[PDB]
């Protein structure tokens, strides 16, 4: 389940946080020990299905942060750019 | 079958927004594509189950929104968001 994020939607948020976001990869483990760090900010993620993860993402003040995919809190995904807009 | 998520739910009128839609697509031909109130998108499948595509324009409401292949609708329909801005 170890690898690199293929796509995720939306790419951005505003301040509040509080959006769905799906994460597309190689995600296939069963057990519900999936989670995505917002810089750092960890949020549960759950497989909706084998390789897509869904989460709703943290607050955080606005700019660009990193995105990343973790199991049992390691880290097991490339970073990716998420943003959070003034809006 | 079934969408089981898409994301986001909604677009300003002008579209152009990347959505992804999953569910049970597993088709290897690139003839995929998505309705929004009928009106049909090219859509990639980035991976097995997962299908990417950009929103057209449209007015202020709410829309059906499907997917199809090779033309022909094959899920459900799930509410799909236009908001003034």
């Amino acid at each position: 389940s170890s690898g690199m994020v293929t796509d995720y939607s939306p790419e951005w948020s505003y301040p509040e946080g509080g959006v769905k976001v799906l994460i597309t990869g190689p995600w296939q483990e069963a057990s519900n020990n999936y989670s995505c760090l917002f810089d750092q900010i960890s949020v549960p993620a759950s497989l909706i299905q084998p390789g897509v993860l869904r989460c709703y993402c943290p607050a955080h003040d606005t700019g660009l942060v990193t995105l990343q995919v973790a199991f049992n809190n390691q880290i097991i995904s490339n970073s990716v750019v998420f943003e959070y807009k003034s809006g």
